[PDB]
């Protein structure tokens, strides 16, 4: 409960400190890099980054794995019909495939999804994956500005972890969960990520971009979080993007 809030196991690696605040600008938050090649990570703010957030829209990502990892969907069928429940944004009045479910963050089918997963699997799985404060409380949405909590430094652990060990999770589960993340491909790279977005009282309380990047040479895990000033996850996208550009990992 206590220290609950921050991740605070040193890391096992080589660790450069960024500068990225003129980037940030009057945006408050942190930027995590790790290069699969450098076996390194690149830090801006290492104190915000080990400050643990609810994950909002992130946390999809792993319901996508579970559900592909349970059967709930497959790489034949990820599709889910529309309730015919009127949802403020068009993006969600329709039926959904686990593509336009991740790209348009649809909550509804990541309800269902959970709704579908035993809660003793989900602890599970959180601890063998070092999922943040692995609080699941009251287990409804317990990933919205609820009880489970992470890092900006844990969510770049976890993910590359999850994604390059070879663990229980199959190889095309991966793979279809990669598809749906991927946001921008040309000749010098491809581009995945997620957004997330907190909303407490009509304002922007929390923005997430979780993702990685494979270039030519390399694969790189990242994140970026915002806790104060526009903290959107289409805000924290934009400065990732940014930083990747600068630093050379973006290009074209
Ligand atoms: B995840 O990205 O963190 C979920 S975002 C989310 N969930 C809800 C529930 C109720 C009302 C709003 C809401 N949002 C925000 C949202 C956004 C945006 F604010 F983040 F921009 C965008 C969209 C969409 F238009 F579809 F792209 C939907 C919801």
């Amino acid at each position: 409960s206590i220290t609950d809030y921050n991740y605070k196991k040193p890391l096992h690696n080589d660790y450069q400190i960024l500068d990225k605040s003129k980037i940030f600008g009057s945006n408050s938050g942190s930027f995590v890099m790790y290069s699969m090649a450098a076996d390194a990570y690149y830090i801006y703010n290492e104190k915000e980054s080990r400050k643990r957030y609810s994950p909002n829209s992130t946390y999809k990502i792993y319901l996508a794995m579970f559900g592909l990892d349970r059967h709930i969907i497959n790489d034949e069928n990820s599709r889910m019909s529309w309730n015919h429940k009127h949802y403020p944004f068009d993006a969600w009045n329709k039926e959904q495939d686990l593509n336009t479910a991740m790209q348009n963050s649809v909550n509804w089918y990541f309800e269902r999804i959970s709704d579908q997963i035993p809660k003793n699997y989900t602890a599970t799985q959180l601890k063998q994956l070092n999922y943040g404060n692995k609080n699941l409380g009251s287990y409804k949405s317990y990933w919205m500005e609820d009880s489970l909590k992470i890092s900006n430094l844990e969510q770049v652990i976890v993910f590359k972890n999850m994604m390059e060990q070879n663990n229980h999770f199959s190889k095309k589960a991966k793979n279809q969960l990669s598809s749906s993340l991927l946001i921008k491909k040309n000749e010098k790279y491809e581009l995945y990520g997620k957004t997330g977005t907190g909303i407490v009282n009509g304002k922007y309380n929390n923005g997430w971009f979780v993702g990685y990047v494979i270039t030519n040479h390399d694969k790189y895990y990242f994140a970026t979080h915002l806790s104060d000033g526009k903290p959107s996850g289409k805000n924290a996208e934009l400065i990732s993007e940014k930083i990747l550009k600068e630093m050379g990992v973006l290009n074209g």
